[PDB]
């Protein structure tokens, strides 16, 4: 049960353990392995 049905700031780029050179804020949303996954908070616990 995930917190939203769309997984777009959780997105995880697995490349990265073999190929390389890829923009992180494209896809990857600045997010190219888990521990960066936790930034995903961000959207659920904003404060602006």
């Amino acid at each position: 049960g995930a917190m939203a049905h769309s997984k777009y700031k959780t997105y995880m780029c697995r490349d990265m353990k073999q190929r390389g050179g890829c923009p992180r804020g494209a896809s990857c949303t600045f997010a190219h392995s888990q521990e960066e996954l936790e930034k995903f908070r961000k959207m659920n616990k904003r404060l602006v």
